């Protein structure tokens, strides 16, 4: 008289990127190895009117 | 001067096996041949969150 064990089943977390999905369109991204050392960022327009 | 016997049929009951209806996608199927030989089964699932 046995108990059987029917099984043991796991879930596989599926990796996801920021380039693999849809919200990557809205941004350009950039590898900055270093991003502690730099402190503040700054753009500057010239806008001609 | 007559009585006549017009004919003799019976119903078919048609075999209906679980494999040609469709409460069989609803499940799946294993044939053990010694269910009287088991007290209990399990399955433990692992959940990775």
């Amino acid at each position: 008289k046995f108990e059987v064990l029917l099984g043991v089943y796991t879930n596989a977390i599926q990796y996801v990127r920021f380039l693999e999905t849809a919200l990557a369109v809205s941004c350009v991204n950039t590898e900055f190895k270093d991003l502690s050392r730099m402190t503040d960022g700054k753009i500057q327009f010239r806008i001609s009117v």
